[PDB]
């Protein structure tokens, strides 16, 4: 008992939460996705007592606004009341969290560093006093404008090297990143949580050191929505059962490193 | 612009959240403490522009059900809105959340282990598969009761451990259990940012492997609170400025080791 209706839940593809699912016949409707996400979709509408609907968003966005204001993807779902909630990793920030509302995080993370293994790199300050290894982020994300605007003395050494080199440092996605990771002596700026899967994945990688800032990502809701604090419970009540745990090795586990 | 009245705090003595101030002539009102937490006041009020009284919790309690399902400490505080706000290192849980809100986590942490420095020991898995090292904690904590009820294999041998052999592995306090580090062969599973201030302050004291679970302070309001929404979007912006970082390093860093 949430409503009496589908409620209708904006997505977007993203390894491991939204995936494809692989199947020899053809699939409908929800059974065409698989991940960490849906599993999470799954068990909320256990506890909350809802069916649900997921739609990827039109457009292929997470969310973001042009000069005028115009926000666009997922919050822009929730903005117009397309959507009821926003079931992916979505970043709780200040300028989102101003127009659409989120549940309580149900992953913590933050920017960290994906490099070679058995260097002697440990930190951020490391790369930061050296230039034979190169370093940077995806040009224009959530990473790149962490470093562009930061006013801590490492960080803003570190943003002079990656806007010294526009194209030798920066990378134009996040595939582009990886494979100059795996190709060149680089280091790779990026979410923590995707350094983990890849390092799961792909032997010969490491993550760097720590956290360099720290965030969650949350399920969006419109503003004023009552779905908002059941879900921040149901969240609460499965990260109390080991649930949250279990689904996080479930997708990142990888079968092995030496 | 907040709120016409001066909005009362209840808050909690706990280092280096809430102190009283250390000075030879009498200190009045709010001067009376410093902290972590009394920062975070400053920086809440100076964005969202209220005034605040801060008050102890008269029973020196954070917040749990006795037996008559009656509610003590600041949650108590909060449902009989005697406080506006609890601005102290107070745990986001289940429980607490269907009886008060919070504002998104201001601080994200876990349980992970204290020990000596030097050993060959790096992780829960370590300690579970001997006997030698003892390990253990404080008895009715909030990290005995997660052993208690995990289904997690190497967590459910550990309560195992603890349990069977309560007299010497469970404690009765915290100074109870920073003693048996310092004088016996003890390893204590505890909150990873009281490890940080300790490890910080004693050299010979380490942390253990990482986090074993996942968990975040926020700041309490009355359920149906309006500043509730207002100090979430705060606390985001005092992290993307950078000041939660610098209010963590200020209070949490010592002079350091060899
Ligand atoms: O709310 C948001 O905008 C993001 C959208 C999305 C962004 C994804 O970004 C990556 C995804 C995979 C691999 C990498 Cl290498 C990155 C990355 N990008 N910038 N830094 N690292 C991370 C997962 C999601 C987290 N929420
Ligand atoms: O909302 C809550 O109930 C708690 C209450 C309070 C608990 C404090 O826990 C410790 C603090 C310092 C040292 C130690 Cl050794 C402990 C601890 N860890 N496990 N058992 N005891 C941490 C600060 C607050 C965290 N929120």
């Amino acid at each position: 008992s949430l409503a009496n209706r589908t409620l209708i839940v904006t997505t977007i593809l993203e390894e491991p939460y939204v995936m494809y699912r692989k199947s020899d016949k053809p699939l409908y409707g929800n059974d065409r996705f698989e991940g960490y996400c849906l599993d999470l979709l799954k068990e909320l509408s256990n506890i909350l007592g809802f069916i649900y609907d997921v739609k990827l968003v039109p457009d292929g966005k997470y969310g973001a606004q042009n000069d005028k204001g115009e926000w666009n993807g997922m919050v822009k779902e929730l903005i117009d009341h397309r959507a009821d909630l926003a079931v992916a990793p979505l970043t709780i920030t200040y300028v989102r969290e101003k127009v659409i509302d989120f549940s309580k995080p149900f992953m913590t993370l933050g920017i960290s560093i994906l490099y070679r293994k058995g260097t002697p790199i440990d930190s951020a300050d490391d790369l930061a006093k050296q230039t034979k290894i190169e370093y940077g982020a995806v040009r224009d994300g959530s990473t790149m404008t962490f470093f562009k605007k930061s006013k801590i003395s490492t960080y803003e050494k570190m943003w002079a090297f990656m806007s010294s080199r526009q194209q030798t440092a920066l990378v134009r996605n996040s595939d582009e990143g990886i494979q100059r990771v795996l190709t060149t002596d680089y280091a790779l700026l990026m979410e923590s949580t995707s350094i983990e899967y890849v390092t799961q994945r792909n032997c010969n990688l490491t993550q760097i050191g720590g956290l360099i800032d720290s965030k969650g990502y949350g399920v969006g809701t419109p503003i004023g929505s009552p779905y908002r604090d059941k879900i921040t419970i149901a969240i609460l009540q499965l990260q109390e059962e080991g649930k949250l745990h279990m689904m996080k090795e479930k997708w990142w586990r990888g079968n092995g490193c030496p």
